[PDB]
């Protein structure tokens, strides 16, 4: 009959971690209701205008249907999506829909996919979205917690969760960027230095966070020269806003490819970091690590 | 008086480490003494005729005089040094004579500074031998397990104790491999691709190091397509020797720059690939991970 899930938007590259490292956060979120139909076709209802509902062009029509093709499923679905954010915001918009699609029809079907499978389908999603099957967003999405993508074809998701408090700020600007334009724009090679720096200080994430130390974590997530510095003269006073909040957060940077900027504000200071992003930028959102999609 | 230690080799870069990760081994390793004389001059003596005697040249040498002139030492010191494999092998055999002689100079003039510190000191001998104040052989020596170089200037070392069992077959072939010629021939710069695979396949080997899971770890190790596939082409019967012990071990890279190499046999199968080693380089060695630097 109807299975409805909540979706959450994520965080991608933190920095160093670029199309490696995902983090989950509680909300915004996707409300995804997915209903199955005898009619064999997918239609698609969403709230935002911008989106669209030909089930061909959106990431929900294009996920579900390569599962009901790949597990023979004779029916249609009818899939209701109330967005938590617009898509280009770089806060996973659209993985949220293709994972809460991809968890929903593995529950309405009773499918038992696990996890990674369920991944590898909520990617095909993104394949479309942004002309990658970049799992990324969709891994945190699905997993919760944080999630490193550490091989495609096949795709390997190594998952960590994060059982202490770490509250998240995202500040979410109006303008949108254009995934694949904030693809084209990076370098297409780096000095071996580069390479050197970005390996050490992603590893020393991971060991950061086997060692629940957040000033560690944030440090090094700011210690990339390659994407960051490039894709952050895209998003107005964004380098300004670092400044400003430089001794109050463990770390900030952009969300995925921006323009949301994701930081972890130290505890003394969150509201007076909370009140500077938005002096910049109305909605800003204080929020924490998610546990991924589920049933709502 | 005097201080003697045995100061351990090491194998640097395990593939997508390059350049961060290092792991300490039991041996081979050098034995050095070190001993206060009244005059203020350096004495070198060293078993091997193919490594210098002069103190500027020596990097024991290097070593002992930066510390001793920082602490405003009064004394010489004489250094006898016992190697425990030829420079250029790919074991950090400098290495071993820079963080030992950094550890027993410590020691013998009660100087108290911390692992640290004594890498940093070591590594100015690892300046010397190798153009190049790296630090990702001399922090294995000295912290012993697993070591990532994750920043320098400041130096900064993240340690990873190994506390299960972690057999290491080496070969060490009898021809020697310069490190600056291995880093020049490297390529100046890499494509995005191979950032993001290095920086995922090496934040797994972190995990697997936290989750003991060998089989990841040897299969991440050996995923480096930038910088290992270029010095195995310096190394005799190297991908033939891959390839015969392919499913008899967890993993088999290069150690360091070269030619020496290191593996990680399955359990099962540990004689079958030491025999293997040694049947193409008879000077093949079993041993484990060590803990670092200790007085003997
Ligand atoms: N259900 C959906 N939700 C959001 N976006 C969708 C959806 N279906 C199709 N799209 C399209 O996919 C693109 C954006 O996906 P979105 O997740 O916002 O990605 P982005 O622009 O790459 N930034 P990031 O949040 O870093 O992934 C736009 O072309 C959307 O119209
Ligand atoms: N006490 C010493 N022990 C070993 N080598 C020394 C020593 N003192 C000076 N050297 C010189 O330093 C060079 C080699 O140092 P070594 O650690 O074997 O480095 P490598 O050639 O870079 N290979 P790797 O084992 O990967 O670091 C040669 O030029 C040596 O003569
Ligand atoms: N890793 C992708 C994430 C997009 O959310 C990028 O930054 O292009
Ligand atoms: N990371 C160095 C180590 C040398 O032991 C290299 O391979 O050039």
């Amino acid at each position: 009959m109807k299975v409805r899930v909540k979706a959450p938007c994520t965080s991608a590259n933190l920095g160093v971690g670029f199309d490696v490292f995902g983090l989950c956060l509680k909300e915004p979120y996707d409300v995804i209701e997915v209903e199955a139909i005898d009619d064999k076709e997918i239609i698609i209802e969403v709230d935002d205008k911008n989106i669209p509902t030909d089930p061909d062009k959106n990431v929900a029509g294009i996920v579900a249907k390569k599962m009901i093709d790949d597990f023979n499923i004779g029916k249609g679905v009818k899939i209701t999506i109330k967005k938590g954010v617009k898509a280009g915001s770089g806060l996973g918009s659209s993985a949220a829909s293709s994972a809460g699609t991809a968890y929903a029809i593995n529950e309405l079907f009773k499918l038992n996919l696990d996890k990674l499978k369920l991944v590898d389908y909520a990617s095909y999603g993104e394949l479309a979205s942004s002309g990658a099957k970049h799992a990324d967003n969709v891994a945190p999405a699905i997993f919760g917690g944080f999630t490193m993508v550490t091989n495609y074809e096949p795709l390997e998701v190594l998952h960590i969760p994060i059982d202490f408090k770490l509250d998240i700020l995202i500040a979410i600007p109006n303008i949108s960027i254009n995934t694949k334009e904030a693809r084209e724009i990076l370098p297409k090679a780096v000095g071996l230095k580069d390479l050197v720096n970005n390996v050490g200080k992603a590893c020393g994430m991971v060991y950061a966070l086997y060692n629940k130390d957040k000033s560690l974590f944030g440090r090094y997530m700011m210690s990339d020269k390659v994407i960051e510095p490039v894709r952050g003269k895209l998003i107005p006073n964004y380098f300004k806003i670092k400044e400003e909040v430089k001794d109050k957060v463990y770390g900030i940077t952009i969300s995925g490819s921006g323009p949301s900027i994701i930081a972890f504000p130290k505890e003394e200071f969150i509201d007076e970091v909370e009140n500077i992003l938005r002096d910049y930028y109305e909605n800003t959102i204080r929020t924490e690590v998610g546990k991924g999609v589920e049933v709502v």
